[PDB]
């Protein structure tokens, strides 16, 4: 068979694990078209042949609550798939004929023709329905993808690059202090080279976004080495665990770098195209610097890195740590930046979020005001609706936030926003399998039913439907007289129950307008009375 053909160049490709489950003895068609209908495999496809096709940034890594952002990648995928491959328009299918199935046959010939390309072949690599939408109706499928991180992950093993169980300790104390020698010159390269000779040829609006960042970095870690130093140079080095905790909350600042870093890089390129005298000054201070080894850009994805690594240092120091006093204490340090690796990634993610959300927005006509009011993207797909004014089943496309259902009618790639619903107002009402007959009724208790092709479709979006209410209106909000709801703190916070952070730059939690006490979600009963 043809599709049998697809996948295992697809598995010569590097794009599909070949522990697959299309690999397993009875795997049926559906289940190739199951691993590929987000766009993600087939974006990834295309950098395995062409290295740097799709950059990254352009590809959403775990599409599946989204029909959008599926969409998305399938077209990143086809339009790069002609623009950069050569296929022509009539040898490149169109996005539902994936990923709602309605012509699988066509997207297997699209990979086909991929297969005999000039790109495809100059590798190495030898080329090669009707009942689809039924049947259908993942860990182990993203193994062959690039995770985010990996791209400033070898800028960082690049910059950092250099027996009985004492010499293994021994050997990770020095990984340690050299690594963050290292680490701490390079901010200090960053500044003297970069920051401080490009401040006079910037405005203070195109490098103010990066200078406090950076300067607090070098001199938070300017004191850190001096203090890690002394703790390994006494005997034993036993102090050394105590430096760790004592800087955590120091290292915070990390949040705000690894939140801001993203969009003043995106500004500096934008300064690129927009500037010769800059462009060419970026491959001097390059140049001189470190003799071009490594951009400015190359060296602002290096402190995201750095802070990562901590928890991972301390992890192996531990391993090699007998003694049981030792042990103890470096894990409590390996607590604290375990945490802090923690709290980055609560930014990464919502830094994620809200690059989806801007997406949504800019697709969203007739919509007033801004989606991130209304908390974070839940599910958006295909459904129908009626309401007490209709009768005959509308077809519809829904956004579903914490906060909010927004009903539209989609046209083509915009989406024109029919019905804006306050989910304040709304609680969710249950009630043979007929295709389309699968509802559940949202309803104002002081005041639509909406139906979905699948019983597990529905079950999904029930699903959904209920932790966005449980996000509005958590257990013990109104307890002890507290007022607790949504709200995205500005300032690094802690709650007023498990002492301990909110994390994210985004709807970290909840506050009571009434006591200005904050809480996580779970902490909110143990929360000292209004
Ligand atoms: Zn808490
Ligand atoms: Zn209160």
């Amino acid at each position: 068979e043809l599709w049998r053909q697809c996948t295992h160049w697809l598995i010569q490709c590097r794009v599909l694990p070949p522990s697959h489950r299309v690999t397993w003895e009875g795997a049926q068609v559906c289940e190739l078209a199951q691993a590929l209908r987000d766009g993600v495999l087939l974006c990834q496809l295309l950098n395995n042949l062409l290295p740097h096709a799709i950059n990254l940034r352009e590809v959403n890594l775990r599409p599946q609550m989204s029909q959008f952002l599926c969409l998305k990648n399938i077209r990143t995928f086809l339009s790069t798939c002609c623009e950069k491959f050569g296929l022509k328009r009539s040898e490149l299918f169109e996005a539902f004929d994936l990923f709602d199935v309605q012509d699988f046959g066509k997207v297997i010939y699209t990979l086909s023709a991929l297969s005999w390309t000039p790109i495809a072949q100059n590798r190495g690599i030898m080329p090669f329905y009707s009942g689809l939408s039924d049947q259908i109706d993942d860990e182990d499928l993203y193994d062959c993808v690039e995770n985010e991180e990996a791209e400033g992950d070898e800028i960082y093993e690049d910059l950092m690059r250099s027996m009985t169980e004492y010499d293994k300790r021994c050997c990770c104390l020095r990984e340690i202090q050299q690594t963050e020698e290292k680490y701490t010159d390079t901010l200090g390269s960053i500044q003297q080279h970069f920051l401080k000779p490009l401040q006079r040829f910037l405005k203070p609006q195109d490098i103010e976004i990066i200078f406090i960042n950076i300067e607090d970095l070098l001199r938070v870690h300017t004191h850190f080495l001096k203090e890690m130093k002394e703790a390994l140079g006494t005997p034993g080095a036993a102090n050394l665990y105590q430096v760790f905790i004592k800087y955590k909350e120091r290292f915070l600042v990390y949040g705000r770098y690894c939140s801001q870093v993203e969009s003043a890089s995106k500004h500096l390129d934008r300064v690129a195209a927009a500037r010769e005298d800059v462009q060419m000054k970026l491959e001097e201070c390059s140049q001189r610097a470190n003799n071009g080894r490594f951009t400015l850009r190359d060296l602002l994805m290096v402190p995201m890195q750095r802070v990562l690594k901590y928890h991972l240092l301390l992890q192996e120091l531990v391993k090699h740590t007998q003694e049981a006093m030792e042990k103890e204490n470096l894990r409590l340090a390996l607590d604290a930046m375990r945490d802090l690796a923690q709290c980055v990634n609560e930014v990464k993610r919502d830094n994620e979020t809200l690059r989806q959300i801007t997406n949504f927005q800019l697709s969203i006509e007739n919509l007033d005001q801004s989606l991130a009011h209304y908390g974070r993207p839940k599910i958006d797909g295909e459904l129908k609706i009626t309401s007490v004014e209709r009768r005959s089943k509308m077809d519809r496309y829904a956004f579903l936030l914490d906060k909010a259902l927004l009903i539209c009618k989609r046209r083509g790639d915009s989406y024109d926003l029919k019905d804006f619903v306050n989910l304040h107002s709304f609680q969710v009402r249950d009630d043979d399998n007929k295709k389309w007959s699968h509802m559940f009724l949202l309803i104002e208790d002081q005041g639509y039913e909406l139906f979905f092709k699948t019983r597990e479709l529905k079950k999904k979006w029930m699903e959904q439907f209920e932790m966005a209410i449980s996000n509005i209106y958590p257990e013990n909000a109104t307890a002890n007289g507290h007022d607790f709801q949504m709200f995205s703190f500005e300032e690094t916070t802690s709650c007023k129950a498990c002492q301990m952070l909110l994390r994210g730059t985004f709807y970290q939690g909840y506050r009571c307008h009434r006591c200005r006490a904050s809480a996580h979600k779970e902490c909110l009963g143990r929360v000292p009375p209004c």
